């Protein structure tokens, strides 16, 4: 391997993307100042970038990716990608021991020895974990082994839904990822799209869809290594839970998942509350199929007071919504029966017929195509002529563009490249855990036409996750 | 959690940072063009960037990192870091199945035929390669049709480099997965012992892993010998061949020997030029813990007056003689320029009074107790005119170090993102062998416990630097 | 005779000399005004 000369075109696009970066900077600081102006006077300010600010961040992220591709030494860049999982571990370790919350308790910083005492991590090792993150823009170093929050880690202070999402990505998903190569090449696992034969079942060594394994009650002495190749939630070694009335303990992963989709829904699903004309429906009923604890009803309820909701998911998830999540984030909505909960399996006929909107967010991507058309057929059988089914999922674009999605300017990747890195990370999480699939428009059309539904519109929003609006072919 | 207004300082530094990127681009294209003229006339061009180009890549990467920190939505950015490991895996998967080598064998290749020659199913393999393409590795040229791009091309006919990816994506990954649990367990957590690390928790063993790789196992037991470690993924379809004694060597042994060639040529190439080796005359360097001797290979091409002895464990010295040096420099074995020694660097150095004892990526594999013994056995054999050069990351921080040069403000003094590889490896050493990558002051104390003084730190065209050591005499 | 693609060096020098032309214009204007006085 020798180093190659760079071409004319490399230089020209490196200039072109540098000028794009420079224009995006002028847009971003302009819209920071309009944002500031919206904050003082007081809405959507507190949840969403403006359209102008979001387009500049997305553009400027895409340009960032292509500049790195063009200026890096190729072998250096190959080995930086190869090892970048260790930064994931660092963030996971830090968030799992609530270091954002500990640093916010002072903020002139905290000596790492005193940080060490409150985390359980050894101080000189914990120094290297935090300086990893500091070099990469998460946390700050303010003195010799003295650390503090920065503008990025601050969003983790008193943010249990967001910490739950970090914990979900670093726990089951990590070991599932570790076994995903061996799953892909084995001639029996390699081709199946079955929910029961993923890298994840291989990691846990069980034969059950992962949805019910997280719902088990385990005996206290069996729980820490109950995960087999999956090590389990790291904090359980230091914070054991006392057995409940049955002498069993819950798996931490159940409530982590419930809150993680609240957390994740507020980062990437916030756009759908404002870039869809919900107010134009008046006093309508939204049925949140697979609604989880109801995180998306939470976001919509605060803004459109005339909508009525019913949240449909598995029994145990519903009960967490009713006993801890909604009491503590919107008790008036339940006491007025504005939001109702319903234990339901979306492989069956939906009990609610003729509702205005059926919302289905981050459910279709958890299953391969056969299950998916069953779940959509379940709803369809229950829709009125004026009913609307809204699928909230990544509608995947490619580096070379799609007829039905807007492309980035040339010379950028048509899908804005780095801007979509999260969508691709979740694509592999879905393969490792549930055999699910993040889907292109053409792949969504094929399962919607198999379910007797028609796609009326794609909604591009201030998110890399979008809305697919479908009615029945009638 | 609500969104916060950005401050004046965010804007002022976002401008200062953007202007730095813009100056770097003008320097980078200027030095690409000096590179083009030098590639044409024809040395060092083919192995490593110019000084001015290297400072421009390092500065612009530092500025890139700070720009992401200033413009991102904090939560978006937190969840992007949290899940970015799947890109490590995707690359691992693609590189494991020699997808670079396959696409260079052809306008692009259909993914269905890519599936045939990899064993990965075509619908799924599209999604691994469009992940990589979205992030600038490989290119998509058509409807699910793929080809090498400027970044992935460097893996074609590059077994030393491919081995390094495979090493970071195999054992190191499972050690990393169990590294949170190991850090908090009250027994393993405080330990710096080479045998009580996340790696041992993964393998279900007590032996240092330098010897676990060297075990001889029988085929029916081998693929799940790693316990929680899945093993090299290719074994499912490419069984290992039994040797003449009926046992198979474990794949990780051949991988690791070649990996340190690959790794040594990426971040250790600088040291071949930004230290005055020619000035030593005809010198003998002893490559202690030299592995296969990949760095003797890098130096042998350039300074024909130097002579070498490579010190390591039997099987790698063995693999060096039977598959590596035959095919990388058979002339060096006929001229006795290189002699080999199966040796444990925990014993007195067998070669006394050599010009250079080269020790690269050996100290970062051990906590402080082990390092002071290896450093003393080297020096127990040094003459007063002898020189010990250790090639390791000399770790700086985001607030600078007195003995290392800082980046311009507002950039992190250690160039931030430019050092992402050193930190990834810092956690690998913590995860697998309880090693440590060290600051200048942490290097100084372990050298004075071995009776050595730090003579100079050599800043080079690499994050990895050189420490030159004397005898305390 | 066919047209040939331009090289990286052609682009980089066309930029560098344009930037030289532009610096020279500012000097010339400054010294026209000193000369006139
Ligand atoms: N068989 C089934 N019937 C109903 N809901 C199910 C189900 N299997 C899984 N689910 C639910 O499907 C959801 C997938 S995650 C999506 C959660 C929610 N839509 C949000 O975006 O916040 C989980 O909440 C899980 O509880
Ligand atoms: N006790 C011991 N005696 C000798 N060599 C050892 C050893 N324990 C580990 N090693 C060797 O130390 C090396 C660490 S990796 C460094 C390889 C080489 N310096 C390079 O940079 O390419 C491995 O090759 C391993 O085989
Ligand atoms: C191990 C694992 C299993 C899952 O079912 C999910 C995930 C991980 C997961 O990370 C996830 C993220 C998300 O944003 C939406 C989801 O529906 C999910 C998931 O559904
Ligand atoms: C599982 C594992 C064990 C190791 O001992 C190393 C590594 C991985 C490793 O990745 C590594 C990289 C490197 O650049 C230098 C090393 O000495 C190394 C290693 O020594």
């Amino acid at each position: 391997m020798e180093r190659q000369p760079k071409s004319l075109s490399d230089a020209v696009q490196l200039l072109q993307t540098t000028e794009i970066i420079s224009k995006c900077t002028q847009t971003i600081i302009a819209e920071w100042s309009n944002e500031a102006e919206t904050f003082k006077k007081r809405g959507a300010e507190l949840v969403l970038p403006s359209h102008e600010l979001f387009n500049a961040q997305r553009t400027i992220t895409a340009a960032i990716g292509k500049l790195i591709e063009l200026v890096s030494e190729p072998s250096v860049r190959i080995l930086e990608i190869a090892g970048q999982y260790q930064e994931s571990r660092a963030l996971y370790i830090a968030v799992e021991r609530r270091i954002p919350d500990i640093l916010a308790s002072q903020e002139g910083g905290m000596p790492v020895k005193e940080l060490s005492s409150r985390t359980g991590i050894e101080h000189r090792k914990l120094s290297r974990i935090l300086r990893y993150l500091c070099s990469m823009g998460t946390f700050r170093q303010v003195g010799p082994d003295v650390f503090a929050n920065n503008t990025i880690s601050a969003c983790l202070v008193a943010n249990e839904p967001l910490r739950a999402y970090v914990r979900l990505t670093g726990s089951e998903a990590f070991t599932a990822s570790d076994r995903l190569p061996k799953t892909l090449l084995d001639p029996s696992t390699g081709p199946s799209y079955d929910v029961t034969r993923t890298a994840w079942q291989d990691a846990i060594g069980t034969t059950k869809p992962r949805w019910e394994w997280i719902e088990e009650r385990v005996e206290p002495d069996k729980l820490l290594d109950s995960g087999f190749h999956y090590p389990g939630i790291p904090s359980l070694i230091l914070e054991p839970q006392a057995p409940g009335e049955d002498g069993l303990v819950a798996r931490p992963e159940l409530e982590i998942m419930g809150l993680a989709m609240v957390g994740g829904g507020r980062v990437f699903g916030a756009a759908h509350v404002f870039d869809f004309p919900w107010a134009s429906l008046g006093n309508a009923l939204v049925v949140d199929v697979g609604g989880g604890v109801g995180g998306f009803a939470l976001q919509l309820s605060k803004v459109y007071p005339d909508l009525r909701f019913v949240i449909q998911d598995r029994g145990p998830v519903i009960q967490q919504a009713l006993e801890s999540v909604w009491p503590n984030e919107n008790p008036a909505a339940l006491k007025d029966q504005r939001v109702q909960f319903m234990e339901h399996s979306f492989f069956d006929k939906n009990p609610v017929e003729g509702a205005d909107v059926y919302y289905l967010r981050y459910v279709l991507h958890d299953w391969s195509d056969d299950y998916c058309v069953n779940i959509l057929s379940r709803i369809r059988e229950s829709m009125a002529p004026h009913s609307r089914l809204l699928i909230c999922e990544q509608v995947m674009n490619t580096t070379i563009g799609d007829p039905d999605l807007t492309s980035a300017p040339a010379p950028l990747p048509a899908n804005y490249g780095f801007h979509a890195r999260f969508s691709h990370s979740r694509d592999l999480t879905m393969m490792a855990a549930i055999n699910g699939i993040e889907r292109t428009p053409e792949e969504f059309k094929t399962i919607l036409k198999s379910a007797g539904l028609a796609l009326k519109q794609i909604w591009e929003c201030r998110s890399q996750v979008s809305l697919l609006e479908a009615v029945r072919a009638d």
